[PDB]
């Protein structure tokens, strides 16, 4: 019964994240956790793990037996050893090139699901709306096209690649249904409402009741709504900073006349005409009056007080950095570089991967996999694979 | 129905990137990611990878058997060993010189596709327009000329070079169609429009509807359009800095008269005539008036307040560097040198290589390949090649 | 507008403002002043 989101209190609180009032150096760390970033990393390492580990061991057995028979007809223990190593290296290169080019074209492909818009709701409100999108028919052709791209990758002649690529077609199928099934509205066009009787939260995306998860419930203390997210707390310090930058520019324009009085092209110019312009200007002599048409003055004093402005924003920047580091537990590289570390994956990717995006068969990231390259993931996912034991089992004749 | 791009708000926002208002030392880092740069590197390492790895092993077998028979008729295990090493070194030099001269003339060749103009849309708007260009007939002759240059490189007498150069002609053919097929308009001459009903974005490149990708959607909060790109956030701090440099030059020209009053050739001169010129000048005595033709003055004070200008631009430069490093995740070399690092390749080259430029069969860069020389790429791409295993397989007799 | 302005119209706006001259009064309709001092104390 009481309005929550489209109020001049809350829409003022959203534009601080866009940068409109007191954008200082600490706020730029907030854009370090709005990249697609780790979410593209966990979709990558899930499809790489599923396409590798489902393979068997007996297919690799006759495939190497197909290999060594092709080398026994050409060119005896040292002879077998150099052929075995070459075969394994060639197989690793082929498996590496058979996944990472297929997996990018489905990664950077347009998705109605954006991890960027989910963060802008978790910060500054604490609750996330979601909209159901059933399917769209061009994605069915995009399923068929990667399936027409799947048998084109089957053009190579090896046993394991036909078995790997079949599940990879199936694994990219089930992900691409869910990565386009939930759309998140921006920050406008939806209203969030609070009926007090059996008090829940209801969203209206253009006259239709939709799903809405609440992660940190806002406290409605009988006159207003205060949120829990770490922009509501900084709401008072930012405007206390921003209304002095608007005030220091007032103090810097009254102390611009070189002489004051009690009354009872420029940046690139010839500098002789520029002085001749300003010396006849109305902006060269302050004339101030205090009278009630009979009232007389008694004394006059002059002061050049300019309020501190570079002191407020130094403190505001330090406060913003501290607030961002503590609530989301980001760890810097020592600054040099600001990374994700495992307590942030449970607190941000947790309610995203399992609660709003209906993604059931997917593991989260490991904190060493969160920010360590892209090829640094692939070789370690090959070393920790179930296939690499089957290869090293073949080392004993 | 509502105009977006050709407004005095947005075209003011584009000229900040050209450098027109408050160009300070931090903004120069923005030109460190507008070079052709890495995009010439990934076209290079794709054509080097395709031309090497498609070669077989049996052709190398009789080619060395052609080689050792030519050395057995001239000048027995140590004799074969020094000939084998020489053959391999000569082959490496020939393959290295058979690619890198052919690959440059097609690299630095004019392309309607410019990576420089795509960055200027991603920054400061967030969305990229693209125009379809079908083909132009002089490029067909440029396909024929490199094909007439291909058989001229076939003039050497070796088996593998005829097989390598044939695919290299085909590999440079399919790239050069796509690198001239999409033209990106500058920042003018196109309008981007927002119709609210079924709200999409439409571009009009001189009265024709063209393709337009949206990477970060702008929030249209019912009165204006605010973008998401990291120039919209710095739009308020730059003009707050630039309107004091325009104001400090006002304060520095009113305090240039050596004496003030209440009224109720030079840089290289003889310095005696120069003083004699200025002492009769109208720019040597300020005369200021405050009157309403009957109104009297009561007091007069003088102050030499000059607003801080070198303090604003020091802070603006630090803010610009921080904003650039965090949004695009560039890593400096410690500053000494500012490089690309892998999270920037997914966020910039990702939507370029796969979404606007129709480049399907191409892998992205590795973050060690992004900035490490040019000959440092070639030897490692030779060491990680599928050919180098076939050469080292020949080491065991 | 003040934080982003033409700085010639912005000075022309503020120079006619009521926020440019403090006028303070101490009287009991017969009571006279004897001295006046000014201080710029800003608390920590």
């Amino acid at each position: 019964a009481i309005p929550v989101h489209p109020t001049p209190a809350s829409v003022r609180l959203f534009e601080i994240l866009q940068g409109k009032y007191a954008y200082v150096q600490g706020q730029t760390i907030y854009a370090n956790l709005r990249n697609p970033g780790v979410f593209s990393r966990q979709v990558f390492t899930h499809l790489f793990k599923r396409a590798i580990s489902h393979c068997t061991y007996d297919d690799v057995l006759h495939d190497w037996n197909k290999f060594e028979a092709c080398i026994q007809k050409r060119w005896a223990s040292r002879f077998r050893e150099s052929t075995f190593e070459s075969w394994s290296t060639t197989m690793k290169l082929t498996v590496r090139d058979l996944l990472t080019t297929n997996i990018y074209r489905v990664l950077h492909s347009r998705s109605v699901l954006s991890y960027e818009r989910y963060v802008d709701w978790i910060c500054a409100t604490g609750m996330v709306p979601a909209v159901k999108k059933p399917i769209t028919q061009e994605l069915h052709s995009k399923i068929k096209s990667l399936r027409d791209r799947c048998v084109c990758r089957e053009l190579g002649h090896e046993r394991t690649i036909r078995s790997i690529g079949t599940e990879l077609y199936e694994a990219t199928k089930e992900i691409i249904e869910s990565l386009n099934s939930t759309f998140i509205p921006q920050f406008t066009e939806v209203t969030i409402e609070y009926l007090p009787r059996s008090d829940e939260y209801v969203a209206y995306y253009c006259g239709r009741r939709i799903r809405l998860h609440v992660l940190f419930p806002p406290a409605i203390f009988a006159g207003t709504v205060t949120f829990d997210s770490p922009v509501q707390r900084l709401y008072q310090n930012i405007f206390m900073c921003y209304r002095t930058l608007e005030h220091a520019k007032i103090c810097q324009l009254l102390n611009t006349a070189p002489l004051k009085a009690i009354v009872g092209d420029i940046l690139t110019g010839s500098t002789a005409s520029a002085i001749e312009k300003l010396f006849n200007s109305p902006s060269a002599s302050l004339g101030a009056r205090v009278s009630g048409h009979n009232e007389s003055i008694l004394n006059s004093f002059v002061s050049q007080y300019i309020p501190p402005s570079r002191e407020m924003t130094k403190d505001l920047t330090e406060l913003w950095e501290s607030e961002l580091f503590n609530t989301f537990k980001l760890t810097p590289v020592v600054r040099l570089y600001v990374r994700y570390s495992s307590d942030t994956i449970s607190i941000l990717l947790g309610p995203f991967t399992y609660l709003v995006a209906e993604l059931s068969p997917v593991e989260l990231v490991t904190d060493v996999y969160a920010t360590l390259g892209i090829v640094e993931i692939i070789d370690e996912l090959y070393r920790s694979s179930r296939l690499a034991i089957y290869i090293e089992d073949l080392g004993r004749k």
